[PDB]
């Protein structure tokens, strides 16, 4: 059972505070922390912050920390329960909650413990994590999976007036993970360069994932970049593209505004059809493979309509938020064929396994990511493996909230020795 | 005794290449990763990098990486020495390398061991890896530094025209650590809206230590930003200015260039007496209270002339490079007041405890530091608690190879309940609390 739970506040990667969960067993201490979005779907399960202007200007976590400490540390602790049984804690933490949106702690409460569970679990197995979370889900096989850089961001937040808001290399051609590893990290430098040679050096400066913010307008220009990056690097035939638009920050009145971070102008608006058509211009013209939330979290039409008309990956973030009732709906609608899968957009570890197990079932490809605001914490490294998704978005090979997730990925490859495969052209549909 | 050890290639928050080390015992796992300059003064010791340009332009570590492996672990798993024995594993180290700058194995390979060596060290005493390196130094009484947050970046780790590479603020009137890292992140939030409202959007990305690359060239309107946030936010009172200079960077034949990173145009340079003066300008203007690199590396007598002729801190870090021969000089011609504290700038830890206790006996201050490339190893957090050096800089609050290291000392702090001390006021001299 359970000794001792003891959560507190740190600090992400942008500097606002966040849950971190302490879970003490037999075994040892368990540590996990909870990342934070800044374009967040408005289906996400609820982040309790404090609202309190003066500390943090209103970010603090000190609420949700105390509904771990002070009741759900102590119901846990009290149930006797292994930490092995992951859905029983987990379903739980939902039932003490008496939520649907996780509104009463905070899903940022229920989820640090749900990954320090997770965790303690693990030891309590005798297992790597990477191998308790793939006898959680199901698994047997494990896969490499090919990571997904965001080297130019843009966006809600982006220090630029770039609209859509990712734009992403993915080594499908690289021999493993460690060496997908050093395609990343020298098309990135190659990028640098690339914009120094043609912004000036103000433009190298980077975002809150560590891609480079230059001063562009055009999302052609980004894709135009990152081709060329590409090129001069050496690996136009190893590495692909992939766009996250995240289109529900620049949707208005019905309408899209590709100018958004300028000042209100509804002339400017184009139609879901003229950003679809746009879309496959991209995919015509660049090397694109996969188009993250092309639209709206709520037009489910124009998601169908695209989805029909094209062979590309088509990946549901905020329309999905890793949530098995509107992965539900999209498979009904045929909206998109890929689950972005973010543990704090739904609240605990069994119900993100259920969306992913629910979109496999479904014929769709799962990519694991990180938020815009992470922590040094490496879980969903070993998610990725055990989950066998084939595909991961957790940053530019910049800023170490990003390394330390791809780093993990490196030593699981190491130590699955000559057991490891790696995804490659199979990103999208590993399990052959 | 050791039972194995493994290294490979990491990378740091740069996405470069790095060491990492694995180290077995009895107790488990312990490792440990390696940080990498930018500004890297001359006198360090070496950095071993691969130079193959088809593998991350030559900046691959499998040499450093293969040391370890094949040559130094199988030799301290002869010696039989339990991971306890700090001293005697590094001097092991040092002796089979056999070369003064560390240019057989590499510092990068030598460190990575030495701390790993460390933390498996503090397993086998039962001990918080802090109360460890204290016994090594032989402190007995445990204090949390001041944080040094470097907020406004320029120099070779941004782009940007600003010549001076750091630009930090110290809350030396928190109230604790935790409450001290409360005041630097609501300033450095504050700071992002002052910047956007001046320069736009486009001048809030970051430079590599997570402080923001605003468009200017003025060193002056750095120390302004600063300082109109600090007010905005409400401490003018609690936090002060440190800054590091890092004038080796823009030394040019016997000058100083603060326009450095436009095309080269020599009627620009301006003289150390010069530099001097807007220095005693910023200490006059601005609540600057330690200023790091005035000079260049090998400009003694600039060096002299500035620490004589102020009262705030005047810290060697390229002057000095953690090198207790450099240090010695420094002390003789009263260079300066304080030492940067990089384990990786000599090699070891054993050195740098060394160096740390030398510069303290002199009646100087220590800042331990960050490199510029940093990764998630946490070590310099448990450090700065068991040096008990009272202040250390590991970046702004803003990217988690900084706010890891920031996040350590807030664990450190309760960890340490009723018995935390901070050293506020007292960053320079800690001991007096
Ligand atoms: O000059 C310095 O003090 C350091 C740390 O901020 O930078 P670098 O690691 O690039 O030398
Ligand atoms: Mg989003
Ligand atoms: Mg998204
Ligand atoms: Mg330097
Ligand atoms: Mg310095």
């Amino acid at each position: 059972s359970i000794e001792k739970i003891w959560a507190r506040e740190i600090l992400d990667s942008r500097g606002n505070p966040t849950v971190e969960v302490d879970l003490y067993t037999a075994k040892g201490l368990f540590r996990a922390a909870v990342p934070s979005g800044a374009s967040t779907g408005i289906y996400e399960a609820l982040e309790l912050r404090d609202g309190d202007k003066q500390r943090y200007l209103g970010k603090g976590v000190l609420k949700a920390v105390d509904h771990i400490n002070s009741t759900i540390a102590p119901a846990l602790i009290s149930s006797g329960l292994s930490v092995v049984e992951q859905e029983k804690l987990d379903n739980l933490m939902l039932e003490l909650d008496g939520t649907e949106n996780k509104s009463k702690f905070g899903a940022n409460a229920i989820l640090g413990v749900s990954l320090a569970v997770c965790k303690a679990g693990a030891a309590e197995r005798e297992l790597p994590l990477y191998r308790h979370i793939a006898q959680l889900a199901g698994n047997s096989d494990l896969i490499l999976p090919v990571p997904a850089f965001n080297v130019i961001n843009g966006g809600s937040h982006a220090g630029n007036k770039l609209a859509m808001q990712e734009f992403m290399i993915l080594p499908v051609g690289a021999e493993s993970f460690r060496d997908a590893m050093r395609l990343g990290a020298e098309v990135y430098h190659t990028l640098k360069g690339v914009i120094k040679d043609k912004y000036g050096k103000d433009a190298t400066n980077v975002g809150d994932e560590g891609g480079f913010a230059p001063n562009i307008l055009e999302n052609s220009e980004a894709l135009e970049l990152v081709k060329e990056a590409i090129d001069k690097a050496g690996y136009t035939e190893k590495i692909v593209i992939g766009m996250d638009v995240a289109a529900s920050e620049f949707y208005r009145d019905g309408k899209y505004d590709l100018d958004f971070k300028s000042p209100t102008d509804p002339s400017r608006y184009i139609t879901g059809d003229q950003l679809g058509a746009l879309y496959q211009d991209f995919v015509r013209d660049y090397p694109v493979v996969s188009i993250e939330d092309p639209f709206d979290q709520d037009d489910w039409a124009a998601w169908s309509k695209f989805t029909a008309n094209v062979g590309i990956q088509i990946v549901g973030d905020d329309l999905t938020v890793t949530n098995p009732k509107r992965i539900e709906r999209a498979v009904e609608e045929k909206a998109c064929n890929c689950l972005l899968l973010k543990v704090n957009q739904i609240g605990s570890v069994t119900e993100a396994i259920q969306a992913c197990k629910l979109a496999q079932e479904n014929g769709w490809g799962v990519m694991v990511s990180h938020r815009s605001g992470e922590t040094e914490d490496t879980f969903i490294a070993d998610l990725v493996v055990g989950l066998c998704t084939g595909q991961i978005k957790t940053g530019a090979p910049c800023r170490s909230e990003r390394l330390a997730k791809y780093n993990q990925l490196m030593r699981i490859e190491e130590e699955l020795g000559d057991e490891a495969r790696f995804a490659g052209h199979n990103f999208r549909n590993p399990s052959v």
